[PDB]
């Protein structure tokens, strides 16, 4: 996959398991346009968003969906959502990872970048 | 003083200084209305941004402009920005302190709700 | 005022309360010689560790016994502690603000280094 | 493996390649014995450090040597090294990856414990 998300939970040390993410691509009068989506497996990881045909150079937006998580665990959590905004393959293409690792009123997200 | 942001910069240790920072509040159409915004001081705060009266339930968005930051360091970041989505909930008299530690491929966010 | 603790429950989205801290100073023998201690304030911070007399250079390890912290709050943790291992250096006047982000399964830590 | 180390470099937004990473293991008479060393691979990940035959009920310590690690890309970080402390097998054989997140001031890191 040239765009791979991977969700930790940090209250249960696990991974994050159900979670929702979408993804959005700008579109050139400006306005976010829905580019894929899916759901983390029992591994807290979601694949196949994408092709490298279609993940061509933009600015993308990939919404966690971390309240909806927390909340079907009977927790009230702060955010709404996690949204990592990114400018992708702007130098030729590269494979990307977002991770994220998630606790009720705090996250992390980090990006791998490689070049295949 | 019911809404405070800091940011600190993971890479020196040290405040993040001048780093504009954008509200929004979402309008009954869905769409961000700008609300509040400043640039964070010496420290790395941001004060002064809202007051109790016009500071209403809501779901609000805070943009933390971090690429410009770290292009001004001569840093390679990652992200567009930070963006913190959350909800503004009133229960008892409730401060909100938005934190932001960044990295140029990273960045972490916790809400500190605390009472007056 | 050389050296501050400042502790956040990521959790509850909170200042971390009566989180015992201890520290130590390496030694001449490589053994870690108690150095100063205290408990976090209600705003989740410890000031009055050491003076500027007091804190030459050398290696610290600041301990938070975080998993007294969570066992307090009914929750299951995996670390026994947090350990923070820096040296101290001169060159101009410095204040060290060792924060620290607890999450049952993880915790952050990061130096925040200022001039007077 | 049961036991796995893995760290991210969140300044490159890269695997960090060729860490030391020490395993300690707290004997009877409360000090820490040597229990397993190793240094992360190209994918930033170390295996094979122990097997379930070797690794019982103990508080260990895995000692991530940081300071080293930013030393040879010409950075002076903060801390000497990052020190990951927990009581493993307490309740029988589990699976536990230790990830850490590296910045020059600041460090994070995670447990993910699994149920072989
Ligand atoms: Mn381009
Ligand atoms: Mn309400
Ligand atoms: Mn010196
Ligand atoms: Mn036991």
């Amino acid at each position: 996959c040239p765009l791979m998300v991977k969700v930790l939970d940090a209250v249960r040390g696990s991974p994050a398991i159900n979670v929702a993410v979408h993804v959005f691509r700008k579109a050139a009068d400006d306005t976010w346009e829905p580019f894929a989506s899916g759901k983390t497996s029992e591994s807290g990881e979601l694949h196949g968003l994408t092709t490298e045909e279609e993940f061509v150079e933009g600015i993308y937006k990939v919404e966690i969906d971390t309240k909806s998580y927390w909340k079907a665990l009977g927790i009230s959590p702060f955010h709404e959502h996690a949204e990592v905004v990114f400018t992708a393959n702007d130098s030729g293409p590269r494979r990307y990872t977002i991770a994220a690792l998630l606790s009720p009123y705090s996250y992390s997200t980090t990006a791998v970048v490689t070049n295949p």
